[PDB]
């Protein structure tokens, strides 16, 4: 499953988001836009779970927490 993640501070970094993810299982690849292109609040992730199961326990666990500050948002990209 692919998942969507919105809402990123400049400040975040993939290891960090990587590590939010693999809380809820396997992930097969993470990959996060913090530039200065995006503001400190719009940058963006995109992540794989290949366990759709995990994937949908990640969105529902993930979504609205707050890193650095801003809710993130999480859904699935489908």
């Amino acid at each position: 499953m692919k998942i969507l993640v919105r809402n990123l501070d400049r400040s975040v970094t993939e290891a960090e988001v990587l590590e939010l993810f693999k809380a809820y299982g396997k992930v097969e690849s993470c990959v996060v836009v913090t530039d200065k292109d995006t503001g400190k609040s719009k940058g963006f992730g995109f992540v794989e779970m290949p366990n759709p199961r995990e994937a949908i326990k990640a969105i529902k666990g993930l979504n609205t927490l707050k890193v650095k500050g801003y809710g993130i948002r999480v859904k699935a990209a489908e």
